[PDB]
């Protein structure tokens, strides 16, 4: 029980026990379940909306709501996506709605009107003339001025613009620009980007503490520590450097909690420290963002690399070669291009408009197509189509796998989402405690 | 007083700190020198430098160090050149190297067995006691497996046919592992996580060290992101014998670079490096970490690799990219530039001819070793070209430094850099206890 690893201030803001936060994972990987299962021992997880349509996400919260009804600890996230800003007021309406008071913003490059409105409500200042925010949010960041952005109060260009509009009032407005734009800051380095952690980790720490001088909130912003965290060491490490608290992603995969097919899971449970793999990403896929996935078993990050090289040698969908055009539509996707564009018109008639318009997007949303049905297909069962699964992960499970190696944990079937946070918790205190010592 | 006592005492420091080798001389004899004097170990940038070079540089630092002080050679593992390897270790033992850092190796060869070999003995108490050693870096379990256990007794039996070892140094050899030390090297050619690698190869030591149970330990260092007080703390704490710096020595007074570059270099953030293709094992898809800075050569050395998958001849490269690569890239028509590498070999010449894809891959791999030069060279404005290999960790360097002397790379010296960051990670470590508990 004893659990001091990482700020304690942190800990009571969000109503942990441990200063541990698991990532989110997309389409609902992190499960209803898996929140609920870390949400009772105080660990706080992030429901994975990306991807999931507005119903199923609106279930899930009702379904934590009911179940976590004693003020325990629970998230959700929301990814940015530059285009659909619509979703993302629904979203966060969604999330005030149903009483969600944290959420986990990645993939920003800066502070929407969205994520303002979201911190602003039930915003309200002490007798002592503090503000105490009521919502929070805990910024995903891996650039620095990312960060910095989200270390900085909200841009005045915005929370203007939104009294303008009715979304703030005035008092609310002054009370942002005196808290920062996020309440805290997670810098990920190899998650399922590809900088690491030892090299940014220090920055991030000083750059907040920079920050922290120069602003001068009342309270403490808190830096996070994810991507290669696996180990009692990693952990140690991390919060060697100076984490205010960690963050785990690709363990989390391994586990009876999340959503993903069993055969995922038990590929997920033999893997190595070398058996991933840097694939182009589905959402910014022209400009050569990359994500990490599963190389054990599977073609897809091979495949949809040659995708990548293809859109950037190609520009005409129709210019690809004969000889290379006839091994996309057989095994790759097993659909020719016309069926599959046939099938993409269905959903957003209007985006044919600029297919016909543009050869290059015609082109690209075909390939985005492949990296979907890798992630659809791994997420199904009773299918023996393993080749083009794509299972995003890091070498943290790897890392994971070979310190649990010779105990029961080897099977994810005894791995459980809160016990191997509490074990991986309680190694590192305990080895942190034994290796300062043994100089 | 931080690292492995038994490390320092073997290879004679006063702190189990290591600079690793920097190709074309750039970890130079001078570096080596200074860090000889303060009780730290250097590795003499011997890759693409002919044996001339070598041999001058060898001489020199024995003429400077003879105290016993710590000073070391590269050795990178060529598979088409053999001959080089045989001819560097002769070399080695000529002029009395002591250590050597075993790089690009997958296997112990018969020149790094000779290597250990000379001058090796037995002691009044029946262990074996080595003259000279290998540290060798490595990235990857099998390579450290194999040179965490002892070496291939069928490479010993045949070196005893040929007469390169005796009956009794071949029982000895098979007594001690391949290399006397490791180096867990990530990030820095290779995509690898020194916080997922680390916490592995340490335990591998360990499983060995039960194993084979020799006489003495086996030392695992950290390289790859060092270049903090907080970095390198993280790596003793994984349970590193000692640490390995390479990106942050390119930035000082003694390394033999281009004084732009090390302007460049100072001024570098943590996000302003990228992964190129590697000049050997280009075809692969080898990467290798680059500055960003101030150069193009990353994304034109990135589009050349595209070139070479997409089409099968050199000749079959569209007119409007064929045109901006022979003016901009390098300034030299494709027929041009095939001449210049015909004094280096014509032999190659003839193979280049029969298959056209090895006819583009050596001219893609000149636009690599050109803009090594290029950066290497003085009067320079040809910055747009220039390859500087770097990591992170200077920037993390840079970043620590920021607002003291040591912001200029005049100010930078090799042995109070690694003298501060040594210091700074004691006092770190010492008073995290402390803090955190
Ligand atoms: C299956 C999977 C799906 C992920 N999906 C998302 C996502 O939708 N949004 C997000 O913010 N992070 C996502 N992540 C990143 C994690 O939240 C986490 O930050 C990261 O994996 C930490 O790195 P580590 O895996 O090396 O511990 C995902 C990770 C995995 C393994
Ligand atoms: C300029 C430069 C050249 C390098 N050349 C070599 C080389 O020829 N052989 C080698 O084994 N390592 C080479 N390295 C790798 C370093 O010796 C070292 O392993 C590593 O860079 C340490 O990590 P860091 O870059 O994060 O400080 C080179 C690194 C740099 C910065």
């Amino acid at each position: 029980p004893v659990s001091r690893l990482g700020d304690q201030s942190f800990k009571e803001d969000y109503g942990l026990t441990y200063a541990y936060l698991a990532g989110a994972m997309h389409r609902g990987i992190s499960s209803a379940e898996m929140l609920i299962r870390l949400g009772k021992k105080g660990m706080l997880g992030f429901f994975g909306t990306a991807g999931l349509p507005i119903r199923e996400i609106e279930q899930a919260l009702i379904s934590i709501k009911k179940t976590l009804k004693n003020g325990q600890p629970y998230g959700m996230n929301l990814r940015f996506e530059p285009d659909h800003q619509d979703r993302e007021k629904e979203l966060i309406d969604l999330y005030i709605k149903h009483e969600v008071r944290v959420i986990e913003a990645s993939s920003y490059f800066s502070v929407s009107a969205p994520l303002i409105y979201y911190k602003a409500h039930q915003l309200k200042i002490d007798k002592s003339g503090r503000v105490i925010p009521h919502n929070r949010i805990i910024a995903k960041v891996s650039r620095p001025e990312v960060a910095a952005a989200f270390l900085s109060p909200p841009p005045q260009s915005i929370v203007k613009r939104m009294c303008q509009h009715g979304m703030l009032t005035e008092e609310q407005a002054e009370w942002l620009s005196r808290i920062p734009a996020a309440d805290d800051i997670i810098i990920e380095a190899d998650c399922g980007e590809q900088s690491s952690l030892t090299a940014m980790l220090p920055f991030f720490v000083k750059l907040r503490d920079e920050m922290m001088e120069t602003h001068k909130y009342a309270r403490k912003i808190r830096i996070g520590a994810a991507g290669g965290i696996g180990t009692p060491e990693s952990a140690a490490s991390a919060f060697l450097m100076g984490a205010d608290f960690i963050m785990t992603g690709s363990i989390n995969q391994c586990t009876v909690e999340a959503e993903t097919s069993g055969f995922v899971k038990e590929m997920l449970s033999g893997t190595g420290i070398c058996d991933t793999a840097y694939a182009p990403s589905e959402t910014l896929f022209e400009f050569g963002t990359k994500v990490q996935v599963l190389k054990k078993g599977t073609l897809f990050p091979v495949r949809a690399n040659k995708l990548f090289q293809i859109y950037q040698q190609y520009e005409s969908l129709s210019e690809i070669d004969e000889k290379t055009k006839i091994q996309l539509e057989n095994d790759y996707f097993n659909k020719t291009f016309d069926e599959i564009y046939e099938s993409l018109i269905e959903k957003q008639p209007n985006l044919a408009q600029k297919a016909e318009r543009n050869q290059k997007y015609k082109m690209l949303l075909l390939f985005k197509w492949y990296l979907q049905r890798g992630c659809l297909l791994a997420l199904e069962g009773q299918e023996e189509q393993k080749v083009n699964f794509q299972v995003h992960c890091g070498p943290s499970l790897g890392a994971f796998n070979h310190w649990v190696k010779g105990t029961d944990l080897e099977s994810w079937r005894n791995r459980h989402v809160d016990d191997i946070g509490e074990k991986l918790m309680n190694e590192t205190e305990s080895l942190l405690r034994r290796r300062l010592d043994t100089l």
